[PDB]
């Protein structure tokens, strides 16, 4: 079926939970043996969210190459994304090592450091120009260059230096700051505006490594971001845009990381975002 009318048909019939459970039942199951090794317990935020072995990002290190991060490679859309958990106190250096080694331009953050009164990720970037951060375990230096605070999101320019080689690179930090503590946003307008700002920066384009996107677990809000982006790109590429099937695209993405889209409300919000976004594109 088309999307917008499939949408009203699920709303009128109140069957979002049943649609979402079907997706959960059909989703791929691949091994995640490296994630479950005992030496990696303090590298995982949640025991039930792990990268598959076949698609995990490897750190260029011989001691321990593990990080909770997955490469989502979308063949028809010609887009790739790295989806990862919010960094932990003992993985902030690994996180920036990955950004460096994978040649990413942008980092997309969809959570606040504290939500619901608890810490959802480490404070992994510097908040003042004159107070830079050094990660001694991976030999990187990170400096805040500029910050632009808007009503729904903040964009930061960061400098990442590889202290071994003295090479430097500019990284863009796109921080969506207004996702509610509970539920999903009422309108997708600010989320779409944010997606378009990431696109306009070059951070999603083939001349760079894959964008790094995270929330707390790296599957819920993060899944919503890449699912909406890929569906809108396919609608621009194909002769028949009504042939884009959001459930099929989501199941393809779940071949590369488990659990993408965590609730039926997140599924409905993803439909809403793609529907509204397709009208603005034209
Ligand atoms: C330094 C040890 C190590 O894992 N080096 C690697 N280089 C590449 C390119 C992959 S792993
Ligand atoms: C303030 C940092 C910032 O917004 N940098 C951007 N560069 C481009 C190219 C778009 S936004
Ligand atoms: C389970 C998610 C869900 O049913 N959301 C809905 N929101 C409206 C407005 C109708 S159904």
């Amino acid at each position: 079926m088309e999307m917008e009318k499939e949408f009203e048909q699920i709303d009128k019939s109140g069957s979002w939970a049943a649609i979402y459970q079907d997706i959960r039942h059909e989703a791929s199951d691949f091994p995640s043996r490296v994630a479950k090794l005992p030496k990696n317990k303090n590298r995982n935020r949640y025991r039930d969210v792990s990268p598959f072995d076949h698609s995990r990002i490897k750190l260029h290190q011989e001691d321990n190459d593990y990080i909770n991060a997955s490469l989502i490679k979308m063949e028809e859309a010609q887009r790739s994304y790295i989806l990862t958990q919010g960094p932990l106190p003992n993985t902030v250096g690994h996180f920036w090592e990955m950004v460096w080694e994978q040649k990413s331009r942008g980092v997309v953050m969809l959570n606040r450091v504290m939500e619901k009164g608890s810490l959802k990720c480490a404070q992994y970037w510097p908040q003042k120009e004159e107070k830079e951060m050094i990660f001694e375990d991976t030999n990187l230096k990170l400096t805040l260059i500029s910050e632009d605070i808007k009503s729904y999101y903040t964009v930061r320019q960061l400098e990442l230096e590889n202290l071994t080689t003295q090479e430097t690179r500019e990284i863009l930090h796109f921080h969506y700051t207004t996702w509610p503590d509970f539920g999903v946003p009422e309108s997708p307008a600010s989320f779409l505006n944010f997606l378009f700002k990431v696109r306009e920066s070059g951070s999603l384009s083939p001349e760079h490594g894959p964008v790094v996107v995270h929330c707390s677990a790296g599957i819920g809000r993060s899944g919503t971001f890449c699912l909406a982006d890929t569906c809108l790109l396919l609608m621009d590429k194909r002769k028949d845009p009504s042939s884009v099937d959001i459930k099929k695209v989501l199941l393809e993405m779940r071949k590369f990381r488990m659990g993408l889209i965590q609730t039926a409300d997140q599924l409905r919000f993803s439909y809403l975002a793609v529907i509204e976004g397709a009208k603005f594109i034209m």
